[PDB]
């Protein structure tokens, strides 16, 4: 099955998922001098006051916090987006070392990790239909660097002991994802893909310019998760990131100059 190892990693995914070599694949490198400032872009609308976290899960490739997306409780709108997108889940991608782990890169800079808040477009009724659409998903990507701790992440960090291995899950209610945001909502945006199988080219990517800082103790707790399931040889869940893909016929736009 696909993964991040030597024989099943990103260079192998195209065999089961040919779109891996597609025309709008993610992640990409964001060349900050090539990105064009688009003043017709709008401020992002991040409406997370009514979010309903449900459960946290080790899915064998990352850990995920899922929300109630049966109503417009936590939505993203504005920016380059038409319509309302509902928050389904967030997860991260991270490294074995602080100099690597993000999927997007900024002028080839790799961040220690990248947070992905996954939203689907309500005009398509469910996430399974959205992923079949060129504008089906909006993913808000936030870079993590190692520095001061991020207080809003500590509730997540403290429960990872209970979901160490693949397919473990736990209650995770009343978590407020507003605690993971930076101060600025300035962003880059381009049309792209899921960065894990099926690599569907359904994503409007919205990548915030500003990292959040997390502590070394917080990120070290990511690195104690396992790719494997209980009763299997231990393999630490590190370097679960896809590297940058060719931009091809695409222009990265910036909401800021
Ligand atoms: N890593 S990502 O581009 O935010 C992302 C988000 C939602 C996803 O659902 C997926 N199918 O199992 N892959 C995937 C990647
Ligand atoms: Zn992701």
């Amino acid at each position: 099955h696909w993964g991040y190892g030597k024989h099943n990693g990103p260079e192998h995914w195209h065999k089961d998922f040919p779109i891996a070599k597609g025309e709008r694949q993610s992640p990409v490198d964001i060349d900050t001098h090539t990105a064009k400032y688009d003043p017709s872009l709008k401020p992002l609308s991040v409406s997370y006051d009514q979010a309903t976290s449900l459960r946290i899960l080790n899915n064998g490739h990352s850990f995920q916090v899922t929300f109630d997306d049966s109503q417009d409780k936590a939505v993203l709108k504005g920016g380059p987006l038409d319509g309302t997108y509902r928050l389904l889940q967030f997860h991260f991608h991270w490294g074995s070392l602080d100099g690597q782990g993000s999927e997007h890169t900024v002028d080839k800079k790799k961040y220690a990790a990248e947070l992905h808040l996954v939203h689907w477009n309500t005009k398509y009724g469910d996430v399974g239909k959205a992923v079949q659409q060129p504008d089906g998903l909006a993913v808000l990507g936030i870079f993590l660097k190692v520095g001061s701790a991020k207080p809003g992440l500590q509730k997540v960090v403290d429960v990872l002991d209970s979901i160490k291995t693949e397919g473990k899950s736990a209650d995770f209610t009343n978590f407020d994802p507003r605690g993971l945001l930076p101060e600025s909502l300035d962003y880059w945006t381009y049309p792209g893909s899921l960065t894990t199988p099926p690599l569907a080219e359904c994503v409007t990517w919205i990548v915030l310019k500003e990292p959040i800082s997390v502590s070394s103790e917080q990120v070290l707790k990511f690195r104690k998760l396992n790719f494997n399931g209980e009763g299997e040889p231990e393999e630490l869940m590190v370097d679960n990131w896809r590297p940058a893909q060719p931009l091809k016929n695409r222009q990265i736009k910036a909401s800021f100059k």
